[PDB]
């Protein structure tokens, strides 16, 4: 037991929500348990009920948001169920060495691995699976990749000497999904992850996605399940995509604070409209809500978020300011005087 | 009449050119007065003649420029005359609540709509059409887009307390377009933008463009349209992209202040080779012209940038300055006396 | 001989390594004298031995990094031999004027031309053949493009007044292909660039790349070619892509200090898990290995990295700290009183 400090379990919940933490902490550094169990399994992705094979993290696409501070120790239990067909690992983009502990992680189904790493950078960062070669891309599209965010002890600034404090958290993963057609177009099912793998494989090599999804689905965020808030609060957005950049947009709202890089000890850029996640990282953007109503929150490539599904929804309840926008005159027929040329 | 500020109309102009205004204004808020017109017609994007069903905001991709300063209203009559064939609206970026007012503005051919927002974020920021769903990327792709530029009352800064001010402004609006082709490979013409849609919809969802232009088309300025200045001259280029990204470069110059975010309320960067548009923003860069010749102005894909129309053209007079850069030998055949492996 | 200042020959090496420097110099301005000879040849560019037509500076992909200070002066011989079928040029990003000596040096086959140029700016920069029209992104995914760094005088700081010096430098230069493919998918082989032109246009226009790779081929970076560090060493990494965009990821490290627009200029952001090379630029990281080991230099996009062969390795030597990163409990059968749902 060499390592002599207090232990603390932490139960993870299914995104886009976050599992109970503080924000800033004058506790001394922990040794944080966190448990992530891989599940394969046919998933429906889009709203004409497509299904694809997946394989997850805690049966989620994303895997779960994991949250600890500056300077904790993280002791992640991955298990491979038996149920499972493939080997398995995981790799943070969090953690120093051994491939972000792919290199220290592998397991058959059956078996489990611990493996410890110390929070030493602050920000939001990728975790995902990386058996080797080929099966890399393939694990990672197919849904085995989620976040973590390391907190600064003191919490959020601004970079200039001024705390920032969230009154909500959600965490959006974006996934590019592969899914093979057949000579007339329709997307082809598969029994088993290994049988849809050659097919795949060729859709990946053309690298365009036939679906690009929030919380593993089109649709997932929208309809009854669109993400809460209220006039003034502070909503942070956490935004990952481990294989392809994304282009986050709110549609009627900005970026109030925008880590686009995702890294706390970089200063946040200030009122953006639209931010760039790149492959391989997550990114993070506070907004204080000033306006009730629906907000669309997209990647603006628009073709993605319209026709391949990468639409989320925030239902916003208040008092609508007029001073900051307002319809002047509702549609009318054009004035018979007008000269419009 | 609750607002009770003064009231001016701007008359806008054709891209790449700026309606007059002033950098630094000791005026106080005004409501600024902006009409613009939806006209779909038929358009020639590229050098061969390919004609496509373009939708535009008064008869140009991109829309004009409309500049205001840090606290301004900007109330925006949008008019859809009834010669046009489908419902339109408009989304600003720059603007706070009911989606940037495209939940408040939807107006079927013969009607027209006012909408008032308040400009209190800094930048060049994105407008788009966006009447719902899949018509979203749609309209924007036929050319439903623009830009609006917000300043400090103070004009630009350096984010170091020092005044930068620009001796010229160019609206640069780069287009994607996805122009169906028949079975040899031809460019397909219609008869209207509905016509055009299914074979449209199924380029969109491929992600590759067929065309990306600056000013509506191939060459637009390029030979007796390129781009005026002179050596000493600062030159502000406002980029824009509403659904794609695009990397901006100056050939045979840099950017000497960039905001490649479009945000004045942070820092620019400064002596960028090449800056980067996200898909769904607007960017500027600032550049003093040190030579005398022709500059190309490039997105830096160099295959979009010669092959699919996204080149304009500087012409810049002045002295050439033999200092920063000489010919120190003309062509000349390889020295007999030469070893060259 | 109106320039007056002292020269100094440079002999460039092969990337990834790179010529002999000085960091920080109290040397005046000299007059820094590069030899660049244009190679057209068959080169082999895939693990399964697929070949094409390249054309390269100096008989690599990417060209040879070049290494001078601010307020030198470069001094460029582009050589074009006789043995050469095309005519070449050179234009550099980090130059003023004459689309950057691309109007100032075009060679036919035979022929040889100098350009001096001053290097006012600081930074990492692209430099790439740009003959006119399509014979630009032709000549530059042919292989035609380099880098040349422009330190200050008084080496790289971390931009608040503290000095970074590097203890080794590695040119990483990626590289996109378009491979024509005969109508059963097989790779097409020509006897000349000319020969493959009208083929390899046509996958140049779908901008989507047959291979992505570093130093001029799938695996060139790994097996016996890994790059070395030793644990401790400050090791910076330069990155570039002339007609792409690319998202740099050192997997098991990070990038502590990283300019990814490329310019000493700007301070560099800290503490990134990934990074973006904007297509047309170069960038740069800083990072001080903490754990010997392999490491997987990737672009990431992990269908590039592992799929069209953009994988580099490190091969670290030194001691492992289990304090950062440990395997707690190696692989084990999962314990019969577990529930795993
Ligand atoms: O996309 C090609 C072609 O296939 C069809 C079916 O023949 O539709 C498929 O692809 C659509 C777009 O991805 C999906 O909406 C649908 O679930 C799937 O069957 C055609 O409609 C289409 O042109
Ligand atoms: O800098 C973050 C900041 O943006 C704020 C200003 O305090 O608001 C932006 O939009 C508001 C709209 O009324 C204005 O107060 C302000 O002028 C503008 O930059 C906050 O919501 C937040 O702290
Ligand atoms: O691009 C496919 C194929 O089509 C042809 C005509 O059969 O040319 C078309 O596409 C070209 C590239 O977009 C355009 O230059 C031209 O306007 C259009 O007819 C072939 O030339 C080409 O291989
Ligand atoms: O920082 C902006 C600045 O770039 C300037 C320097 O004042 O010039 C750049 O290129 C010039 C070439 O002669 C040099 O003065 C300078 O060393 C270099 O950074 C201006 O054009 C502008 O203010
Ligand atoms: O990629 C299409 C198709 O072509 C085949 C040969 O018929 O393989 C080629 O393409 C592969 C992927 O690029 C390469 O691995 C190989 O060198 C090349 O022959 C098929 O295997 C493939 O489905
Ligand atoms: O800011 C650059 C800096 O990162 C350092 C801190 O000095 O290390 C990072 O990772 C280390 C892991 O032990 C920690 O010292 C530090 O807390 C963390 O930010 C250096 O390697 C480098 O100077
Ligand atoms: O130690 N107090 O939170
Ligand atoms: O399955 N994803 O939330
Ligand atoms: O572990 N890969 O299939
Ligand atoms: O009020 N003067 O511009
Ligand atoms: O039609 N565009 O300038
Ligand atoms: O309003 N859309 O076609
Ligand atoms: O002039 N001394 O290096
Ligand atoms: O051929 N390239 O190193
Ligand atoms: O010089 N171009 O083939
Ligand atoms: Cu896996
Ligand atoms: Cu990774
Ligand atoms: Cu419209
Ligand atoms: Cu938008
Ligand atoms: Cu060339
Ligand atoms: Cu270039």
């Amino acid at each position: 037991d060499d390592l002599k400090l207090p232990r603390q379990r932490v139960d993870l919940v299914a995104p886009p929500f976050v599992h109970v933490h503080e924000q800033a902490t004058k506790q001394g550094p922990k040794i944080m348990e966190f448990k992530l169990v891989v599940q394969e399994k046919k998933m429906v992705i889009d709203e004409k009920g497509t299904t694809f094979q997946a394989m997850t993290f805690n049966g989620s696409m994303p895997g779960p948001l994991m949250v600890v501070h500056e300077g904790d120790y993280v002791e992640v239990t991955l298990v491979n169920p038996a149920t499972n067909t493939m080997p398995h690992n995981i790799d943070f983009h969090s953690a120093t060495g051994a491939l972000g502990g792919g290199a220290l992680t592998l397991i058959n189904p059956g078996e489990q691995v611990v493996l410890r790493w110390k929070a030493t950078r602050t920000g939001v960062f990728v975790y995902h699976c990386a058996p080797g070669g080929p099966m890399i891309p393939w694990h990672v599209v197919s849904g085995m990749n989620g976040a973590v965010m390391v907190l600064p002890r003191d919490g959020l600034n601004d970079g200039h000497g001024h705390s920032l404090r969230y009154d909500r958290i959600y965490y959006i993963g974006e996934q590019d999904l592969y899914v093979p057609r057949d000579e007339k177009g329709n997307f082809k099912s598969y029994d088993s992850p290994g049988e849809a793998y050659s097919d795949t494989e060729e859709v990946m090599r053309k690298l365009t996605p036939t679906h690009v999804v929030f919380n593993g689905k089109a649709g997932a965020l929208t309809g009854k399940n669109a993400l809460n808030a209220n006039v003034g609060e502070n909503v942070l957005i956490v935004h990952s995509q481990a294989n392809r950049d994304s282009r986050p947009h709110l549609i009627g709202g900005h970026g109030d604070y925008v880590w686009e890089t995702g890294k706390f000890s970089n200063a946040p850029e200030t009122g953006l409209e639209t931010w760039f996640i790149r492959g391989g990282s997550a990114g993070a953007a506070l907004y204080k809500f000033l306006q009730p109503g629906i907000y669309a929150y997209v990647t603006h490539n628009l073709i993605e978020a319209a026709n391949l599904g990468a639409t989320a929804h925030f239902k916003v309840e208040g008092k609508w300011n007029d001073d900051l926008m307002t319809q002047v005159k509702a549609p009318a027929d054009i004035p018979t005087g007008s000269t419009n040329e």
